[PDB]
């Protein structure tokens, strides 16, 4: 469709989803969702990222959790093609006065000894509380993910510096909704998920996402549409919060999240996101950042199955995703973390490559390349005769991952 | 802004809405907003279009509204530049099923719980004996209609029943969604073939009221086919011909024939609650998007309906799922916004009317309207209709010298409904001496009607000199330009002209 | 066509020109040309002004020659909707120093008194050159366009000034070819046709055009080339010099340069001048101006036959011309001069109206409008059922014209 | 600049050439130009290619040019970094028509009058006797194939007749345009329909003799349709078959029929003096304009030649005309520019050569980049070729990161070729260690070509990365970048790879 507007017409509501779910499932998880058996089926549903709320609990209590977690997780681990990696996320109880209490400084130090992947640093007012943060987790934490939790009106008004000092962005709308007027939430919420697109970082529509399944096993008309309207502002990822932690049907809220999110993505106009950000985009002679943008623009071109991205931390990765291109970018790493991790952004299917290191350089690319091929294969992202986008380093520790290939999947 | 990305990352909440809202506000008036001291805040406030909802009332009843409705309307009548059309609406009954009279004395309330047992009955005896084990309503065809495992919804989908066993004249049922059941209310059967006819014979009797009563357009409920808007559109007959028949899309088999419903009706009301019932959640926001969208390429009013503000029946203020919901509406491109129980019988209809424009002011700033224009503009036959001509170039230079407003002197109002469908930012001041056309122009987004009561000026450039005068007036008061903006103007040429056609550039004085 | 590439690979030689020759044909006149059967024969095979260069001859042989473009012109005035206006050009003889010498005062006096409708003006090097020339042209002569003729490398240094202080630019090659070196004057004739483009001033180009036809009743390939090639970098007109004056085969040149000037139509690309000239435009809140843009946007959309203009002075039409349309634009004036001046301008059909003004605005608009309608279809830029533009001002006496109207041609 | 007519304003004709000359010189050698000597400087004044014109002279005589050519050439082969490749071309004499020598002692050339008579006769005797009234040529069926009325061009042009009276063996003509008739000059039939062969007994051996000397391309003369250029292929064989060849477009049914012609060749040559006999002057700028645009289209190269600066015979400088003719052709979209008698035989060959140079080079700020890309880009057929997507995302991001070039490692010389065809600002250095390829990349507007004489690396990135190296030095030495700037760098991934399909983004060290 060459026009958004036909885009709309064209939508039908007989046929089933054609397009993958491209959008992050983060779920709470309490008493509803913390065994073993819960959480498998939870991950098998969608699940991405399990959320542990510090408002409550003891550190024993989440050490458990956290455990149960990683059985879940581990258990699909003996079928490295379909393994999904599962990030775990520490929120902070916060203030209910300083940005970091005396409990949330344990809370912190805790975090860094579990070895959890990102922050959701509550009650973010400016760029200092976020640096008081990243001071806490400090050395030993310096790779775990901050996102800011924007929860009242000097956290809008201040918006700017927040999102520079941190990795991400979450969107807490009921919070909002208390000290800031009704009428204008909506406008928040969309002025934060478009300065977060527009900046390249991750942002997640937090609160008030599918509530009425804490009782019931299918949500409301309204909750579709809010959740399904959060993912067409432009949302990386969409967390449930009691829904999944203490509700009734935590299965089912993860299972409908799904269903939303993947109805959503027939109504995402992929075209003018791209032509919009390359325009925005500052004029670069960063090899990274230019190789990049030609490969999402290849992507639309030869009407790419997926961008294939072998990357170590993550990052050339996410600057590919910052373009939003329509077709899947399949993060190829070693690093265990970057691929919990790559949740957070839009788009980025991360893959755990396990296999060792061979020594010739461009036999270990072609491994992974391969690997990332029977992936997509599985996945139905492509099949034979479908051509994707390869981009790595030129030589073992090439700084930038600066070569783009297009190559045809066997 | 020159991409949509740049203007949602502009977007202050701090900053005061400096655009005009453009959408038209539809209010049910009821016991609570009936009173002609309450219709004139409500007039003030923002309403634009009176809905009466013939489900319930007599005809003295709502002549009665209609006649207070015209009396708080015609009470700014005295000052032209400031005065606003107001139009009245005709809701019809429809295929309704409804439940009977809470049994007893005491509140006329009953909780149903979930797992427990309903018996539906059709024996009249039971009509106003309804409570927790014994439910009467008024279908008597419903038994062979429904089987054993079908669902059955009361009150706009608030309680939920599922059949356990069939009988002759009864249905056992079991509750699955709990609630409180009042008295008469209204009974949805998701996947039933129900019976009963298009226009019933009450509707006949409604809509030839409506028609006595000079009402401005008719939401026809439950219209699940061409033939059925063209059985509302024979009942109007040759008296009723200009009233506009907007098409109530209420379930699945509306949705699946929107496109001959479409070109049938002279609008669209989507109501979305009713649409939840009998198709899932998760797609009926794909159902609302469809809609809107088809009805903006055809260039016909579309309304959202039902799950407004509903909250504000208690509540002096709505929360911030609901102002989101209505924002999201607004921007999908609905011409207009219904308000229900908010405004008929709540306990603030008043603020209900106030936030609902505060809302719709907030989401004009989330709109890009550049977009919406170029994609109709491409969209558009290629043609040479000299009227179609001239309101896509009015558009296109409402654009360039960033125009205050886009003056139509319309007779009909059909001129301004053209150039409407193309979306322009600027408002479109519909100028016109036809109090009909001043009333129906609501139902489109971004028109603002005015009504010129001057006497026609034998010389006819004269004449327009006078009603483009008056329109530069009406657009001052209002704020949308001052002295040095520039506006355009879109008259026919000569008196007899059927066309639309001439364009003209016009600074402000 | 959507590309200019395209454009270009469709055209076709074996296929006759279905389009009008749009560019003015500026004849000099002399012993070869003078005659009022000649000039008859030239008019009819396109010639649009008649240059008269007083760099020799005598008042007396002037004011004949003049006489009989004037007799030869009017003998076709017993058929308004065929007669075509024709123009009359001093060309000074200048310094051979002064910018207006003691006979440059004289010649201009004479041009004056004879009504002559424009001055080439010799030898341009600066804009106080340009102010001298209006001066003595004066009160009596001051609709009388002034056309700076640069021809040394001072005119081309000091262009921009040069062209704000004219009303047009003749850029004059074999005098260029002098004094800048030959490798060089194309980049001078496409940087003053553009500049003149973007101002909406005329330019003519002028000398060494048909040379060869002074000897010899065809061209060569390379003057064709060279012809066609000035055409579609954007001049106005094209002036023929020897080849009219005294050559032996004056009625040839003209048809010649006619057929020339046609087939460029073919190669001309409307679509992107327009875009172009569009978006470098100011923006303004002119009334005749926004108008003027509007009607050239109509004029490819309803693939209109012309814009038709009411005008008085010519402005109007000439603030139509400057955006380029591919439509015809059709002037109707009641001021004979206003007529003849027109030809000046690309794409401007001027059309001189002879019946008296009806007290009825409205009828007199009508009355003008049937008169274009006439001539369009006569000359067949179109016919019944075709869709024109027409622009008009809105009372008596209106200052702007800034209304316009879409109409079916009866 | 963004947009055509601001890139047309801003040029300055005191600012001198900051860009390279990008298109190719060929230039004719003959006796004025045949020297080691001034070939020598011939190439350092910019010659890329060598063409031989094989109507004239024997097979002795071109082996001794070409001999000469490539010790010119390889005295500069001492520095690999400055070695500039020198192509050979043979142009083929083709179905041509000729006079026969003058009559008498004396000067070998006579003046023919406007309207005096001159009988053109075909028998032997008078071979040698050409003069004022008699007027041998050696087309035997010239009777068969024209009329009373037809036109006789004789010389280029130059003399022009018209046949009065035909006869058994012999043609009555009256002189139209006089002039100087010397010996053996082409005679031009316009509309008449020549049956001389495509490929003559001369020319078979002609081409023969091309592949044993080792040429990289053939000019062949006379194209009128596809077949034609398939017996030219089918002559130079197996052995000759990575040798270009150029179709001659010269008449008027090779215009006609450019389209099969285009398909069947390696690329064109508008040989538009020629055109202009046979086609009206008014029309000939048309197929010049839409010849080259369609190669464009195609990706082929595209020679302009003939009437370039042909007053250079006699003078060290050529005229204002010839000076935008050439830069027309140019910015038309010709791939190289072609010089005749300048350079084979007149009095200022190297000064032809360097004022060709000084006219492209300056045409250069006259082109537009952008607008041919983004067209090219469109035009392009949707593929999924490897290949042709990495060449158009290379010249994409030539634009982009501000590049210096596009590096591309070829060996057939293909992946350059099909960069050149989108028509990037930056200068496409073509790696390669095919000495043909080298020579033939020439054609190619934009395409600098290297010629690498290390040997192979056994670790296949080694070998790329002293390529790659050696495209660098070359680059900073010839002032295309420097240490800082950015250049796109195109390889196969692997040694057996059939695609150039590895795109790298490359800091200059
Ligand atoms: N990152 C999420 C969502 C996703 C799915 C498929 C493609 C891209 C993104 C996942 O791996 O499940
Ligand atoms: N038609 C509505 C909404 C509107 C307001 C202002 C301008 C345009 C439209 C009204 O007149 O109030
Ligand atoms: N102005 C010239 C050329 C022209 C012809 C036709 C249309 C537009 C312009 C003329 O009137 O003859
Ligand atoms: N191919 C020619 C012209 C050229 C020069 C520089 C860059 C690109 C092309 C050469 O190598 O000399
Ligand atoms: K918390
Ligand atoms: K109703
Ligand atoms: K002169
Ligand atoms: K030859």
């Amino acid at each position: 469709a060459d026009t958004f507007l036909e885009h709309m017409c064209r939508l039908d509501i007989d046929s089933p989803p054609i397009t993958a779910r491209n959008t992050g499932i983060i779920c709470t998880i309490g008493p509803a969702s913390r065994s073993v058996e819960t959480l498998k089926e939870m991950i098998k549903s969608g699940m991405n990222v399990a959320r542990l709320n510090f408002s409550h609990g003891t550190h024993e209590y989440h050490a458990e959790t956290i455990k149960n977690v990683r059985t879940a997780t581990e258990s699909f681990a003996s079928d490295p093609i379909l393994y999904r990696p599962v990030a775990v996320a520490l929120d902070t109880k916060g203030p209910e006065l300083p940005a970091v209490s005396e409990k949330d400084i344990q809370d912190l130090k805790f975090g860094v000894e579990q070895d959890v992947d990102m922050v959701f640093a509550s009650f973010i007012r400016k760029a200092s509380d976020v640096h008081e943060v990243r001071k806490v987790l400090g050395e030993k934490g310096k790779n775990i993910k901050i996102i800011s939790k924007i929860e009242n009106h000097e956290g809008v008004r201040r918006f700017d510096e927040i999102l520079e000092a941190s990795d991400g962005i979450m969107v807490a709308r009921g919070d909002l909704g208390i000290e800031i007027p009704a009428e204008k939430v909506f406008l928040a919420q969309k002025m934060m998920i478009g300065r977060c697109n527009r900046a390249g970082k991750p942002v997640i529509c937090a609160t008030q996402m599918l509530e009425s399944m804490i009782k019931k096993p299918r949500p409301t008309r309204a909750e579709g549409s809010d959740v399904a309207n959060a993912v067409l502002d432009g949302a990386d990822c969409i967390m449930l919060s009691g829904e999944t932690a203490k509700g009734d049907y935590p299965l089912e809220a993860v299972r409908m999240q799904h269903l939303i999110a993947r109805e959503a993505e027939a109504a995402i106009y992929h075209l003018q996101l791209f032509e919009e950000l390359r325009r925005l985009a500052p004029i670069t002679s960063d090899p990274t950042e230019a190789t990049a943008v030609g490969a999402v623009e290849a992507s639309f071109k030869c009407c790419s199955g997926a961008i294939i991205v072998l990357t170590k931390s993550g990052r050339s990765a996410h600057q590919v995703a910052r373009y939003r291109p329509r077709a899947p970018i399949i993060a190829v790493t070693r690093n265990p973390q970057t691929a919990r991790q790559a949740h957070l952004y839009r788009g980025i299917f991360p893959v755990l490559c396990k296999d060792p290191v061979q020594e010739a350089w461009a036999e270990d690319v072609d491994l992974r390349v391969n690997f990332a091929m029977n992936v997509g294969k599985a996945r139905g992202f492509f099949k034979k005769g479908d051509v994707v986008i390869v981009l790595t380093g030129w030589r073992p520790g090439s700084g930038f991952t600066n070569t783009m290939r297009v190559v045809p999947v066997p």
